[PDB]
């Protein structure tokens, strides 16, 4: 039987010549990162590893590494956006939006309902599909591989897009900015290599803010210097390199903290997310990677959400993503018949053309991406993205002495970020 292997090669020309020689079935490729995915028997994988001149590393593509998203519709009544009110001084910052909304926000996710009334004006036709023909491990025969197909099957990407860009009945953080969707999910799982390719594409398409509202726990064993490996180094290195490539193109990567309420500095707890007893470590990625704005989630009381991961040398900032504390406490019947979803959940755009109440770090993250786009445009920082990040942290966070280990630089404050001239 054949398995899917992640491969990091050394040279395009020599790798291509090797592919011809052995008739390797390459199922995905990312030339900018010298990484490809090959379907082959375990024996041919071992053999392929002996070509030290053309092959750097090889590892089986991780099956159970990506964390599952949440789109379950547990709605009809349309309430107010308490979460936006918390970061805009109760709507006062909408009067301070830049006149020229030039920055484009890329969103790497499940797709988007491009004709949603609140999202259509801001949807960019640069949007692209990174899901390959036949989808995940070739088990989705309905995935044509059509580069223009970014329709949202799962519903998550539409939720995220509303937070950055709704401009109608719902209002996102950057309602005048264009957003670009890079679809990396069909109807099943995604592959971190697709996410990596999406990052490269988003950067090449000139999106100065790149939002990744999904994450995974990956196994990395730095002590192992072998070519054929048991960890997931190819995926780890590819993702980190894509992020650094984005940085090189002057794009900012914003990622969601994991949604397991874990202190990422507690090794025992991280390893438990992959039931890993090996030598290496489990890492929350891309949240913990270099050059990533790591976003945690807060609730309606400005406290860290019970599901938000956090930690020293991890969390950079926090924004409202909601909570299920009332639900988990009282049960669905009392929670629902008594309208608690209107108090602790985030109201957002849904792929049915209407709206949905949800919660998660995936809904906090786009608020920060939107804020960065506003900062870049307000202060004309296109040529100096690091200055936009610095401004976000210094002037785009409320000062309430929240511990840095849980909230990073603080809770997002868009009104403050847009009023630096005011002093
Ligand atoms: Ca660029
Ligand atoms: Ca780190
Ligand atoms: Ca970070």
């Amino acid at each position: 039987e054949e398995l899917y292997y992640s491969v990091e090669y050394k040279n395009t020309a020599t790798f291509n010549k090797l592919v011809k020689k052995k008739s390797l079935n390459v199922v995905y490729n990312i030339p900018e990162l010298h990484v490809a995915q090959i379907k082959m028997t375990k024996m041919h994988a071992n053999a392929l590893a002996n070509y030290k001149n053309d092959i750097k590393y090889i590892n089986a593509t991780c099956s159970t590494c990506i964390t599952s998203e949440k789109t379950i519709d547990r709605e009809s009544l349309f309430s107010r956006q308490w979460d936006m009110n918390k970061i805009t001084n109760n709507g006062a910052s909408y009067d301070d939006l830049p006149k020229h909304a030039n920055t484009k926000i890329a969103i790497i996710d499940t797709g988007v309902m491009k004709n949603h009334d609140d999202l259509k004006n801001n949807f960019s036709t640069d949007s692209k599909n990174l899901v390959p023909l036949n989808g995940f491990r070739g088990t989705e025969p309905e995935e044509t591989g059509d580069v223009h197909d970014v329709n949202d099957r799962k519903g998550h990407g539409t939720m995220v897009s509303g937070q950055t860009s709704a401009n109608g009945k719902l209002i996102g953080v950057a309602p005048n900015n264009k957003f670009t969707m890079y679809r990396v999910f069909g109807s099943k799982k995604t592959e971190l290599l697709w996410v990596s390719k999406a990052i490269v594409q988003a950067a090449n398409d000139g999106n100065q803010v790149i939002n990744i509202s999904v994450g995974s726990y990956i196994i990395l064993d730095k002590n192992d210097h072998q070519t054929f490996r048991k960890d997931e180094k190819v995926e780890y290195d590819a993702l980190q390199k894509a992020i650094n490539y984005a940085k090189k193109k002057k794009s900012i990567v914003v990622a969601a903290a994991g949604n397991d309420g874990i202190d990422v500095n507690d090794k025992q707890k991280l390893k438990l997310q992959r039931e890993y007893q090996g030598n290496g470590e489990v890492k929350d990625v891309p949240a913990s990677m270099d050059n990533v704005v790591t976003v945690g989630s807060t609730d309606q009381k400005s406290n860290l959400s019970e599901f938000s991961n956090f930690g020293m040398n991890y969390t950079d900032i926090a924004a409202p993503g909601g909570s299920f504390a009332y639900l988990n406490q009282f049960g669905v019947d009392k929670w629902m018949n008594e309208g608690y979803m209107h108090k602790e959940n985030i109201l957002t755009t849904a792929n049915n053309g209407r709206y949905i109440y949800q919660a998660g770090t995936a809904l906090a993250t786009p608020k920060v991406s939107g804020a960065l786009a506003l900062i870049i445009d307000k202060y004309h920082l296109e040529k100096h993205p690091d200055k936009a990040i610095e401004l976000l942290y210094q002037h785009g966070t409320s000062k309430n002495n929240k511990p840095f280990s849980r909230y990073g630089h603080g809770e997002l404050d868009v009104y403050k970020a847009l009023n630096v001239a005011n002093q």
